[PDB]
């Protein structure tokens, strides 16, 4: 129930969400990407604000998941980045399909987190984006540490 530290795992590929470059201290607007590796710089915390909306926090840096530019309605294929700012456009909802695999939905726009290109096997360092489509390659699993 979303307390503690988690790996965010892409169902189709098994890859994880990382800051690009994997650093403990990425600057603002660093891209989020998928990558196979596991380490403490790919852990996240979920901060429950109530009523099923969450801030997604990078453990190592304390920065949050944003759409690049922070719009209420980002276009399809808008990059997800880390940023220290907080506001309504960096909130997310987790929708369970019913077996513990989730769509990760941007509250403001209703778009979902996808690997860019939607592959079942994104290459390492593929950017994560927002997109309106739903399919099995935009499901994620939250793996507690
Ligand atoms: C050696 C090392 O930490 N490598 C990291 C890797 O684990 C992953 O975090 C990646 C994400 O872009 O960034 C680097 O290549
Ligand atoms: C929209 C705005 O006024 N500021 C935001 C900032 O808060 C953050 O969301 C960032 C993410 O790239 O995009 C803009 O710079
Ligand atoms: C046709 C096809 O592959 N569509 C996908 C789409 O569903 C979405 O996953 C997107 C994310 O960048 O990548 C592709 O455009």
């Amino acid at each position: 129930h979303m307390d503690g530290y988690y790996k965010i795992k892409h169902k189709a590929s098994g890859k994880f969400v990382h800051p690009k470059g994997g650093s403990s201290n990425p600057p603002n607007d660093t891209n989020l990407v998928l990558h196979s590796d596991k380490h403490e710089r790919m852990l996240f915390q979920f901060v429950d604000l109530g009523d099923g909306y969450y801030k997604i926090k990078h453990k190592a840096s304390g920065k949050f998941v944003h759409p690049k530019g922070g719009s209420s309605n980002p276009p399809n294929d808008t990059n997800l980045v880390l940023h220290s700012d907080k506001h309504e456009r960096m909130l997310f909802q987790f929708v369970d399909l019913g077996d513990g695999y989730y769509k990760i939905k941007h509250k403001a726009s209703g778009k979902f987190v996808h690997p860019k290109g939607g592959s079942s096997n994104p290459p390492n360092d593929t950017n994560l984006v927002l997109h309106s489509d739903k399919h099995e390659r935009m499901l994620f699993q939250f793996v507690d540490l």
